[PDB]
């Protein structure tokens, strides 16, 4: 099925400039469509997606986790910090601030929520305990964005971000309310509109997180896609590019999605 779609990718990679790696997964049939998929690119901000999924998972041990209200301050607030900047005076809950982590990649939620896990090392261990050996989250943000080419630090592969976000979504890594919840975040992201959401039909369910580094030409998207009356797709796809200028293109990224779907067949 790859090899269906082997020459076209290669393709748009060389109009982008830069590196894709994709991997797609019908959970119906269990055809794959895989393309640089077990090399490593920079997670950026779509780490915070598995964020959200491993403080609930906390919360199924640990009751009312999720109402908890955090106080932060000022010093707590990074660039790009669009919801926790409107409630600095009041603050937050765990679960609003995962949502803002999801829904607007807001930065000083994410970190606020990493310190709650045991930070970068608590986060990639959530992922170990759920077989995911791939991942790895070594930095705050928004260090952890430098996207460095070579650099392992904050990486993963498109295969172990699709493997992983079927378990949380689909498969029993979460218990049945959290793993709703999950779900529900990611379908009401508002960053993604250009991204793999641009590569779906109208009337298919979408749930997504994006990240960009920015430099290095390097972002990316992940998503759970139910096609109407159908079994789910999962798919990833992440860019890099070799400057530190290269820009990232939303477009490319649609366009990789594009492809990866045709070859599964849809
Ligand atoms: C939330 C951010 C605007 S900053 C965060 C970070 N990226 C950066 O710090 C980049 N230097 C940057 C890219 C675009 C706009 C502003 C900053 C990351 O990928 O984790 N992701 C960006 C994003 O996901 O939109």
């Amino acid at each position: 099925l790859t090899n269906l779609v082997a020459e076209p990718f290669a393709k748009l990679e060389q109009d982008f400039g830069g590196s894709i790696g994709v991997y797609a997964m019908d959970t119906g049939s269990g055809a794959t469509v895989s393309y640089r998929a077990e090399e490593r690119f920079p997670l950026c901000s779509s780490f915070k997606g598995f964020l959200a999924a491993a403080v609930l998972a906390r919360s199924q041990q640990q009751a009312g986790l999720l109402d908890t209200p955090i106080r932060y301050g000022k010093n707590a607030l990074v660039p790009w910090s669009p919801i926790s900047e409107k409630y600095l005076t009041t603050g937050m809950t765990v679960a609003e601030l995962s949502a803002a982590a999801v829904q607007y990649s807001d930065n000083a939620a994410a970190n606020l929520l990493l310190k709650e896990l045991g930070g970068p090392a608590g986060l990639t261990a959530f992922m170990r305990s759920i077989g995911d050996t791939t991942f790895r989250l070594d930095r705050w943000e928004l260090e952890l964005a430098s996207a460095i080419p070579g650099d392992a630090r904050d990486t993963s592969s498109p295969r172990a971000v699709t493997e992983s976000l079927q378990k949380l979504t689909l498969g029993s890594a979460l218990a049945a309310p959290q793993r709703q919840q999950f779900v529900d975040w990611l379908k009401g992201n508002t960053t993604g509109n250009h991204r793999i959401r641009a590569a779906v039909p109208a009337d298919w369910a979408v749930g997504d997180k994006t990240g960009t580094c920015g430099v290095y030409g390097t972002a990316n998207d992940y998503a759970v896609v139910w096609p109407t009356g159908r079994a789910p797709i999962v798919l990833a796809v992440y860019t890099r590019a070799p400057n530190k200028d290269d820009k990232h293109s939303e477009a490319v990224i649609a366009a990789a999605a594009r492809l990866a779907l045709e070859g599964l067949g849809v």
